[PDB]
């Protein structure tokens, strides 16, 4: 797909069985998830840093599928405004910015 | 030119005779620039929100160039933890996300 930015690009994931909607956000180094069950083991990840971080967890190759495509990534779970793909994901997709 | 994102996408603009480097973000609605003289006539626009709102100046059909290619839009101006492109100049230039 080609996404025009004239609204805001909302997409639909697929994440631990649950369809979710997420931000696809280019000013996002990595993928931040509201709230999820994700099996497995994990490590502390600070996030954020203006006026102090934010604590996630971080979970590595999660499979996720954005647009239908099938991919394979850290996603770092806890607190957030909204569900915000970065470009950790956007790459594995082989999503590029094109003018 | 495509963009990959496995940097930061930060590009060089050219607002007000002035060289500047802004990241191409498409999870900002809007354009906010640090600190420029830019003349004329503005309006005061609030921006941010989270924990209370910053005081911006909004500038009108501003001529900007983005890579290279000339565009004409809407900057805000005062502070940003730094120089951020929105959504609405990336659409001015043609700029979509593909995959």
């Amino acid at each position: 797909p080609q996404i025009t930015l004239w609204q805001r690009p909302v997409v639909t994931i697929k994440i631990g069985g649950q369809l979710k909607e997420a931000l696809l956000n280019t000013g996002a180094d990595d993928t931040v998830l509201e709230e999820v069950n994700l099996p497995g083991r994990w490590k502390p990840k600070l996030i954020g840093g203006i006026g102090g971080f934010v604590k996630v967890r971080q979970y590595d190759q999660v499979p996720i599928e954005i647009c239908g495509h099938k991919v394979i990534g850290t996603v770092l779970v806890g607190p957030t405004p909204a569900n915000v793909i970065g470009r950790n994901l956007m790459t594995q997709i082989g999503c590029t910015l094109n003018f």
